[PDB]
């Protein structure tokens, strides 16, 4: 079997992505935000603390008669901007693009911070990362990928987000037509449940290529691209005006500028960031201050490749038995 569905940006930055799901009979469709930096699917339900609801669709599992109340099971979760949710859980039949699976873990949120509460658009996650990472106690569950793998063409998912425009995700199978010349695969650590690579290196602009191993995470649930201070300070000094603002929180930058692109390694390849994607526009409404893409991951403790670098590439999310990450250009 395979899936195809449209991943779509929330907003005009391409803060994050929402792509349809079905869960239950009859499908009740949201919008969920692919995350393959977490391994949980959760969803707004019915059973979601009603004031902390707020223009989000909500799962309702009486509603569903393939929903079956996982007895005892619950769930807890916090993320990359210190948001969290939490609830009990669910199983159901949930469908991606055409791709059935049955009996998987929706996880219902009872509560959920401001942030979610405070984003219309986003209607829930669907984690991707390794099932090690899935909260789910005393029972960890499986991911969608992991339950789907086995029935699958191929044990792999594609990510072919768009800038400023929808993309896709398949499932199954690799769509030789989405993308130019070569994929280039890359050994995967597993040891911390990410997809966990290492970057052969950088360029800023027109630079030279500087060689370098970054391990990082390739993360479609985190917007921007997270690197060592040495390199991220080494972007922005070529910019006119940037700075580093403790107030803000990063990397800014003049709205007036043109920004250099950002090259990183995959093996003996290089995947090109155009400057464009690095802008994420003004600080506040109406500054002249613009929030820079590529910041610093010191005190995170871990580099992340989200969506400002996968953007730019067709990434391959390759479950076999060794699991390795591609990427090509597009
Ligand atoms: N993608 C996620 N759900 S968490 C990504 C992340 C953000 C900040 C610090 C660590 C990580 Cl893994």
């Amino acid at each position: 079997s395979t899936g195809s569905a449209t991943t779509t940006p929330i907003d005009s930055l391409d803060d994050a992505y929402i792509t349809p799901v079905q869960i239950g009979t009859p499908a009740q469709t949201l919008n969920l935000d692919f995350d393959t930096g977490s391994s949980d699917l959760w969803v707004f339900s019915s059973e979601t603390t009603a004031s902390e609801v707020d223009g989000q669709t909500i799962y309702t599992p009486s509603k569903s008669t393939t929903a079956k109340l996982l007895s005892g099971a619950t769930w807890s979760i916090s993320y990359g901007d210190g948001s969290s949710s939490s609830g009990d859980v669910y199983t159901d039949t949930v469908s991606v693009g055409g791709l059935t699976v049955t009996g998987q873990a929706v996880e219902s949120a009872k509560k959920v911070s401001s942030s979610f509460t405070e984003d219309s658009t986003i209607d829930g996650l669907l984690g991707l990362a390794f099932s090690t990472l899935n909260t789910v106690s005393p029972t960890q569950q499986k991911t969608f990928f992991d339950n789907a793998k086995a029935s699958l063409d191929s044990p792999v998912f594609t990510a072919d987000l768009g800038y400023h425009a929808p993309g896709t995700y398949n499932f199954g199978f690799i769509d030789t037509t989405a993308y130019t010349g070569s994929i280039t695969y890359t050994a995967v650590s597993t040891k911390q449940g990410f997809w966990e690579w290492t970057s052969t290196g950088y360029a800023v602009g027109s630079g030279t290529f500087k060689s370098t191993s970054i391990d990082g995470i390739a993360d479609t649930g985190t917007t921007l691209l997270y690197l060592p201070a040495t390199v991220v300070s080494a972007y922005w000094a070529q910019v006119s005006g940037a700075k580093s603002s403790s107030s803000v929180g990063g990397y800014v930058f003049p709205c007036s500028a043109t920004l250099p692109s950002f090259t990183f390694g995959v093996g003996s390849a290089r995947i090109v960031i155009p400057g464009d994607y690095i802008d994420f526009g003004p600080i506040s409404t109406g500054s002249s201050s613009c929030f820079g893409g590529i910041q610093s991951s010191a005190g995170i403790g871990i580099n992340i490749f989200g969506d400002v670098a996968l953007k730019a590439a067709f990434v391959v999310f390759n479950g076999a038995t060794t699991p390795t990450l591609g990427f090509a250009s597009k």
